[PDB]
């Protein structure tokens, strides 16, 4: 019943395979001391990222095509490779999809989804429309507010991003009349996910508990002898924190406004909506239920580290919930395309990002910086670390295997030239941090909103390129001065 | 905005709630020498399985329950639990996802969902109820036929079924106006499919290299010390596999007769369709062709072991051809929710089944059927482990894994009891293939064709269990007179 093929963007080929074509000849001429097979590994990847940004396909179909070539020129097992003593020497694609970061995404999406089936949705979003829907900033800085607040109880950054945040934008972008992959999509949808985004990368710079690679950083600081001890981390965080919460927000009101800048009469709207909306219904009110128990199992996740604790499967436990209880289908659950969509490419580069781990390309990498830098005072050689452990993050899709790989060598690197690890430990954490503000596979929250379809990916990279300059401006002088003024040093 | 809840079938809660409860409670009193993990991950697992015969949810849904329950009881961690030397010591409900059955067979959902979509499938489907179709049972015989061809070409049984043989048959079905999940579904469809079924067992019969645990099989035996040689096994099967395909064909005609069983117009009204079709498209010119190279690759996967001839690989890399030539959206691939659902309950049944195997389940029973076994004469001895052989398959979900626990353990007791080598090996290799005549999980074909919504599982289940005592009959008496007829014992 078909007649037609589907329109397919194929210049969006020329540049990525090119690329990968030019980097792929260049396999004799590489660093030396790295491998062949981790040139070639580099090789496809970067020539993937820019297929995610040129857009051949949807970022689905560009990753699928990615892994394909990766089995195709030898580079990855379809099936992992088990030792002789059991262990994996390599593994293959069809692992990729094992992933916790993907499925907590995925599940985080089917209850958003709940959430707005409900009601739920439209019924929080009229709520903050009267609260702060007069002047459209106003909306932006309560979700930054409620972000930082949630920075000190849910541990992972990504849940906070697809469990609150991420459905409490597309809630208030809905009743905005502002839906994504449309020119609709920039009257306040577009503004606040990526204040989601940034509000995500404050909370998580604020608390040692806002991520993962936070807990990296602080074994591995430890490992050097330096403790950092929440209070340590929140009062060497606190100003350089205060005052990025104050010139971000506003960097991106300037250089991303959101069309819809004020809604004078947005109580009244509100409050009419709400009205006719009518009080909360049992399938809302059992979805309350089963939100507020995954808050709560998130936060106690904080404190205990078991299974059943465990993030991804939270969102597990409270899918099957809204499955026996009734709010949803498994129909319902089962064509919400962008949790399937999500697990295929975030595990895809994840993988591929990973095989650039195993191969030795970014050992080989902090070998380099630790035999460049020889004739410089401390204070250089702490910028050259902070901006190469900044920029390394292109190269990452995970967060806390950039901190496993590199945090440790750059940090005696900074120690053995001379700086005090104090200082250097909480810069290069704080970096760790502020690395999100760079790809669209930099961190959960950046997988979650860069996605979404509000923001368009040429934006994404180049605001987030400029906030970059900013953080590192901000953290690097601030917070050193800050630091000492507390003494950190 | 929802109104009120989904209905949910909460009376399916009852027998497997029971029975989980049931067999929990009388732990103190297991077999001895059993784990309590082991007997407790048994009573899971059949609280899952009978949940998926009563249905308090769709199979999906049982499965994510039954998965969540497995967790919330300590019985599975959420990420693998690594040795500290690289190994696996306890493997988790994430890595469950990475499967290759899982995966090749949601692939191959895509691929048929896109042969569909051309108009491809009807095309097939009209060529056949011309060249077959005016007595139904010749469409039957004709798949059959199909499968019987295609078995000692395409090494992967599974992929006969999914890429082939299940496409061909939704294909006539919907042409027959046999429709799923409704009444509609006994005109033609349902025989199909079971049809379609039994077509791979008796395939997988015919060929060494049916299916995966014939493999299996051959290497275990040769550790023994007695060599299958493709024309050994074909020679010692093709007799026994010829009367199973005229009994078991009769008796499922007899039995679960396909309510229209005569087109007397049949070749008259597919022209006249093909005729309006109009002549072939260029989307389903692309579409044909990336299908014999899905064909061709799965055959070469035959002859050369390497990762680009995987045969879940050689999926993926099928569609995304059909991404990069058009014929397939990434859309259109995203909302093919039997994939998805495939992969979720296929993956979690996979998991589970092989923690039986892990936590020490199987070999106890291997070692107490060791200690059983001891005064009575070798015929006696054999028939009992074919029974045994074929009914311990209900507690798994793979076959290579059923093979790889219990093959060797059987072997050495026939052969240890005076029964000869090559005879009980060849005896306990076919009761390994037609161990499929049992439960919807059974192995690849058997989760595709259970689960289509053609066949109810009741009756799947039922009429299973009929055709297995039919199955065991033939090979067993039939294939040991015809196997003393040949230099074989």
């Amino acid at each position: 019943a078909m007649k037609t093929l589907e329109k397919v963007n194929y210049k969006g080929f020329i540049w990525p395979l090119a690329v990968g074509i030019v980097l792929w000849l260049i396999t004799p001429w590489r660093p030396g001391g790295l491998s062949v097979q981790a040139w070639e590994m580099f090789a496809i990847f970067v020539a993937t990222i820019v297929g995610c940004i040129t857009k051949p396909l949807p970022i689905g179909g560009t990753t699928l095509l990615g892994m394909v070539v990766t089995v195709l020129v030898g580079l990855a097992p379809v099936k992992d490779v088990v030792n002789s003593k059991g262990v994996v020497i390599q593994t293959g694609i069809l692992s990729s999809f094992g992933n916790s970061a993907a499925w907590l995404i995925a599940m985080a999406f089917i209850m958003a989804h709940g959430i707005s089936k409900t009601g739920l949705g439209n019924r929080v979003a009229y709520v903050m429309i009267e609260k702060f829907g007069k002047r459209s900033i106003g909306i932006g800085y309560a979700i930054t507010g409620l972000e930082l607040m949630m920075g000190a109880l849910i541990p992972s950054n990504s849940a906070r991003t697809g469990g609150v945040t991420w459905p409490v934008v597309e809630s208030i972008s809905k009743s905005y009349d502002s839906k994504p992959n449309d020119p609709s999509r920039k009257k306040i949808g577009a503004y606040l996910d990526f204040m989601a985004f940034h509000a995500n990368i404050l909370s998580t710079a604020l608390f040692i508990t806002g991520a993962a690679p936070n807990l990296v950083a602080q074994q591995m600081a430890a490992q050097k002898g330096y403790q950092m001890s929440w209070v340590s981390w929140f009062w060497a965080a606190l100003v350089p924190v205060l005052v990025a919460t104050v010139i971000i927000p506003l960097v991106i009101y300037k250089m991303y406004p959101p069309e819809v800048k004020e809604t004078p009469n947005a109580k009244n709207w509100a409050d009419d909506k709400l009205k006719e909306m009518g009080p909360i219904s049992k399938p809302e009110k059992i979805m309350a239920t089963v939100f507020c128990l995954a808050i709560l199992l998130w936060v106690l996740s904080g404190f205990f580290k078991i299974p059943q604790l465990d993030s991804a499967f939270v969102a597990f436990l409270a899918v099957t919930l809204l499955l026996i209880t009734g709010v949803l289908s498994m129909e319902d659950a089962l064509h919400e395309t962008g949790a399937w969509n999500i697990l295929i490419w975030l595990s895809i580069l994840i993988f591929m990002a990973g095989k650039l781990i195993s191969y030795g390309f970014i050992a080989w990498f902090a070998k380099f910086i630790q035999s460049e830098v020889h004739g410089i005072n401390w204070g250089l050689v702490l910028v050259v670390l902070i901006l190469l452990m900044f920029y390394t993050h292109y190269f990452f899709a995970s967060g806390t295997a950039h901190m496993t790989a590199l945090y440790l060598p750059f940090l005696t690197v900074a120690t053995a030239m001379g700086a005090p690890l104090g200082l250097s430990a909480m810069l290069l954490a704080f970096t760790g941090v502020i690395n999100a503000s760079t790809t669209h596979y930099a961190n959960g929250p950046a997988s979650i909103l860069a996605t979404t379809g509000y923001v368009k990916q040429s934006e994404w990279w180049k605001m987030n390129f400029i906030l970059g300059l900013i953080y590192m401006v901000i953290f690097g002088i601030v917070g050193t001065i800050w630091m000492k003024i507390i003494g950190i040093w």
